[PDB]
């Protein structure tokens, strides 16, 4: 049950005047395609607030990749659901690794002990076993949604109740004004993954997803099963639990989606016009030196 909202004052929607004329802001399935400028945060606050709502944020920092937290979780408290319930859930394989960052109020942090894989292909597919494992009893004990996202990140600018919804996913920063025969869906038919040429409506990104704790379920377990299947037919997809993550959002449509200001990565691809902000960014770093002993 939801109680009325107070009294607001704020400007009138202006039905003969978009938000933002320069893109799409709403899929063909009627989901919200979130841009800066098509939401009044402060109504989505209130909506938000009144239901008490608990943000859970997963994140796996496994072998070297524990030198990313403090920046992850330092601008997290800076710009990530603040004044919101939230629960940040940190998978490592090294407890004792995770910084003492501290937290403002009504916001908790649980450290989860895990196995390191010795292949980061490894790591970052079984993600998705892992988030599936903790929704099986804890997530929904604990929390009204789950976020999903990298390590390998900074928070730079507002992430907040906009992105809640059912299910969500996040469009590929380096595909957005790609054509669907470009994006790098996998496509060898023997692949779980498979996507026709023909088929596909955008390429989201492993590293940002999330939802009501109940589809994130259903979606990490969906991309776990798959993964399986492939890997019992010696395959694994081209780019990983990304490319199933493309799959399971092809056919089970996200009710929203997030716009590349929610994954930005500044040093390839700069800062155009169609993005007011750069919300969360990529960390640099080096890829053979930051995934092997
Ligand atoms: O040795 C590793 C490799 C990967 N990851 C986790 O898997 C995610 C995806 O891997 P990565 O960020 O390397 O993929 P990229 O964004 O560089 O393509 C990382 O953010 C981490 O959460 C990890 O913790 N340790
Ligand atoms: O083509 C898909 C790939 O795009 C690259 O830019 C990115 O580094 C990869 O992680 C993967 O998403
Ligand atoms: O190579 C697979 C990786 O691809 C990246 O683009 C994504 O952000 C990561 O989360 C992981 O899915
Ligand atoms: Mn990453």
């Amino acid at each position: 049950f939801m109680v009325s909202l107070p009294r607001m004052v704020y400007p009138q929607p202006k039905v003969l005047t978009p938000c933002r004329k320069d893109v799409l802001v709403v899929t063909p399935w009627l989901a919200p395609i979130v841009w800066e400028g098509t939401f009044n945060i402060d109504i989505l606050n209130e909506q938000f607030r009144l239901q008490n709502t608990t943000i859970g944020l997963t994140v796996f920092a496994i072998k070297k990749y524990v030198a990313f937290l403090k920046l992850f979780l330092e601008t997290a408290e800076k710009h990530f659901m603040v004044g919101h319930r939230v629960h940040y859930y940190v998978f490592t394989d090294q407890p004792a690794a995770v910084p003492r960052v501290t937290l403002g109020t009504g916001r908790q942090l649980s450290v989860l002990e895990v196995r390191a894989y010795k292949r980061w292909q490894d790591v970052s597919m079984r993600r998705m076993e892992m988030i599936s494992d903790f929704c099986e009893r804890r997530f929904l004990s604990e929390v009204d949604y789950l976020v999903c996202v990298d390590v390998d990140m900074e928070f730079r600018d507002h992430v907040g109740v906009e992105i809640l919804t059912p299910l969500f996913g996040t469009l590929h920063p380096g595909f957005y004004g790609s054509s669907r025969e470009a994006f790098t869906y996998e496509r060898r038919p023997q692949s779980q993954a498979y996507i026709p040429k023909d088929e596909g409506d955008f390429y989201y990104l492993g590293g940002f997803f999330g939802g009501s704790v109940q589809e994130v379920q259903r979606l990490t377990r969906a991309c776990h099963q798959a993964m399986m299947v492939d890997q019992a037919n010696g395959i694994e997809a081209v780019w990983h639990d990304e490319s199933h993550l493309n799959k399971y959002l092809l056919r089970h449509k996200p009710t929203k989606v997030l716009s590349p200001e929610y994954l930005w990565d500044q040093q390839l691809l700069g800062w155009p016009a169609v993005l007011r902000k750069l919300r969360f960014t990529a960390v640099p770093k080096n890829h053979q030196a930051v995934r092997n002993p």
